[PDB]
């Protein structure tokens, strides 16, 4: 109710229809932090193998630098090596898991 809850998906993965993060001091007290849980959540044998690097806005226009650039409700696109890939990330996913809980 009081975390800031937000979507992330993978980079160029048409498939995976994102995973919610919440985000509040208490979970993730830094961005070094956030990455390294993204990796552990996110990263496979094919999926951003190498590891988590970079959050994207939705757009693919801004990496995000600090965890207050993220925003309640928003979706985000996490990269590894290969850059932005513009994809329907969110089509079709219910807003719902950023209104209850």
């Amino acid at each position: 109710k009081k975390a800031k809850k937000v979507r992330f998906y993978r980079n160029g993965d048409r498939y995976f229809k994102g995973i919610v993060y919440a985000i509040s001091p208490d979970r993730f007290r830094s961005f070094e932090a956030l990455l390294a849980d993204l990796t552990r959540t996110l990263s496979d044998n094919v999926n951003l193998p190498q590891g988590v690097r970079t959050i994207y806005t939705i757009d693919g226009l801004k990496k995000i630098s600090s965890l207050d650039q993220l925003v309640e409700g928003e979706s985000y696109v996490c990269g590894s090596i290969e850059p932005f890939k513009k994809l329907e990330y969110t089509k079709n996913v219910n807003p719902n898991w950023s209104v209850n809980v």
